């Protein structure tokens, strides 16, 4: 099978079958598929200014654009911005900063970074339905953040430099914390003097309806990192967005072309009322939908999203929080279902993990969702011939 | 000032002024400026199909034919190649392939790479100059490569996954090594179980005359990682090139316009020539001119070179092999120099380096080394009037 065809949220195939993209390609095709305009914007950019030499003291001027465009979308204060070509580029120069900022405060010793599991430590995700006990989601996001107080004590504060974490991971199986998580975790990295920073790789640009994740949760860091969602994935870039603080402590960067297609995309999102939308309208709407059809399957539990990222995991026993043996043989069962049925969402063990373009329209969503269920009756069904229910 | 516009080997700024691009960008922009057909090439993959999903079990047909045209100039054996979308990415992509190559092997210990400076350790660079004593060329490179047995030996054996290195080293000033230097890297990597890399960040994609900076040199890597030469700079692109024994041994990426790109590109440096042109042509015409020029100044020497890449060192006094202290002062010093007589050759410490786009005329050879001449000139000037000769 060759894909052939893109636009909206949808695939083809040389075969003729009309794929769904449940996944936005890697969670990042935010404005969806089929932006031909994006081909002109490369094409000028191009034909007109394709490079900038650092001979001048000066900013390409697509580059100073996207600058200016993204001021208007960011949080006050992040009047810094160095691209990249990618997120693993930008977590790369997001820790040489941290580190840099540091040294500049002469505090050199200062070079641990500490994330999560799913100079460098890390420390267990605020999985409730796993890690929770009999803890409320509430009780159990002040002890989730205080794991990173733990760490912060073990290593010596004064040896960390920063705390880095996606709002919700994404990677992970869409990981959603309660919502005494992030202001806990603010608490305990003011309190210890350690960065924060938000890893914006798949919540930002519209995803959760706000710009970016940590807007959703309500935490301020003092840096984020985004990827190629920055352009909808149409050309490869990133960016590190320096909050005042460490700009403070600390012009060439950015590759032109990508720069032009990435204020095209950021444009669109905004111009076109497409994250306004995933807040007023789309997102609610398939929040309520996802969880209508879901929750009642008896092996599906933890039911979840914000925005336009949402998820499930499958389930062994609902009543007991027991998940299934070997996590992951389950989560590829239930996929190669979707998959057979012309439908991408994917698997995190058995987290099953949704995140579409965010144009996707109400019948769109619903003819998803359709599919989602059908398979879902198929997979409980399945799971019973083969004695595993 | 501004950058307006570029075309083959200038680029001119909104006062209208030519400025000669001797850097080729970042060591990169081999093809030259100005290639309109490459704007049309990413216009039509981003206007056909700019994605391609993992869901099908293909390939994205751009990236198929970008490796097809690959295999047909790289050395035989290099069938497996892993897309990035840049030098930093294709080096992180060959540490974590190195070190997967070891565990596959059953040598979990194995995961310390080797370069040099200019899990991870470093030796001195095969810097004549500077480290050669009362050797020969010849007997320094011998000594230069037993660096690396030292170090292994200090290290352990079994920890040490892998030595990297450019063939040239481009950024630490154009360190040419001597001819019997990559024999006994070679030798000392067999025979102690450790995987060779090449970094073809600025040797690859014609520099040398060879398609690869190893080529020139004449050993076999088990990998080698390139950066955005192979797009010639008009789209951010790396890759990993992996030999048979690696990629094997593994076995028990591309995004696609810029792939598209990268096809028009190492296309062009073969159909039309561009490569052979180096090596036949007008490589030894610039290293004969490079030489004629500059050998005579009373501050110049180690005048060294090799297809287009090349280099020399201001030096306090040439009979003494002395240098200036400070390291770099001069060096910026004579840049500047440079860049107010618009003829962009960079500084390395006090290494002077140019690497033009390859299409570079004979004719623009003579006119970029006439302005190069006389900026030389007025250095020597400054120098005396300084007190500084
Ligand atoms: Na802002
Ligand atoms: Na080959």
């Amino acid at each position: 099978r060759v894909m052939t065809r893109g636009e909206g949220v949808y695939l083809w195939d040389s075969e003729g079958n009309k794929i769904i993209d449940g996944m936005a390609g890697l969670w990042c095709v935010n404005v969806g598929y089929g932006r031909k305009d994006f081909a002109e914007a490369a094409r000028r950019q191009m034909e007109e200014l394709p490079f900038y030499n650092t001979f001048f003291k000066t900013t390409h001027p697509a580059v100073v654009e996207l600058s200016s465009l993204l001021a208007e979308v960011t949080p006050a204060g992040f009047d810094r911005v160095f691209y990249t070509n990618s997120g693993s580029e930008s977590v790369d120069t997001m820790i040489r900063m941290v580190r840099r900022y540091w040294d500049v405060q002469g505090k050199p010793e200062k070079k641990t970074l500490i994330g999560r599991w799913n100079g460098m430590a890390h420390i267990e995700q605020p999985w409730w339905y796993k890690h929770g006990k009999d803890m409320t989601p509430d009780e159990f996001g002040v002890v989730a953040a205080r794991w990173l107080e733990e760490k912060i004590l073990e290593i010596g504060a004064d040896k960390v430099a920063a705390f880095v974490g996606e709002p919700i991971q994404g990677a992970g199986g869409v990981i959603v914390p309660p919502a005494t998580y992030w202001p806990e975790i603010e608490r305990i990295c003011r309190k210890y003097d350690v960065l924060l920073v938000a890893d914006e790789v798949i919540c930002g640009f519209g995803r959760t309806g706000e710009w970016f994740g940590h807007q959703h949760f309500g935490f301020q860091p003092d840096l984020f990192t985004a990827a190629k969602g920055l352009s909808s994935g149409y050309l490869p870039i990133g960016a590190v967005f320096v909050g005042k603080r460490v700009a403070e402590g600390l012009t060439y960067s950015g590759h032109p072309v990508c720069a032009a297609v990435a204020h095209a995309n950021v444009a669109a999102l905004r111009d076109e009322g497409i994250v306004q939308r995933v807040k007023d309208d789309i997102g609610p709407y398939m929040q309520k939908r996802w969880r209508e059809t879901f929750s009642r399957f008896e092996h599906v539990d933890d039911v979840r999203g914000v925005g336009m990222v949402q998820a499930f995991t499958l389930v062994k026993n609902k009543a007991k929080r027991e998940l299934f043996p070997d996590f992951g043989e389950i989560g590829t069962l239930c996929r190669d279902i979707f998959f057979r049925n012309n439908l991408i969402m994917r698997a995190c063990g058995d987290h099953i993990v949704s995140a579409p373009p965010l144009v996707m329209t109400r019948a769109e969503v619903d003819e998803m969702l359709a599919v989602a269920e059908r398979c879902l009756e198929e997979f409980e069904q399945t799971l019973k011939a083969r004695g595993l229910a």
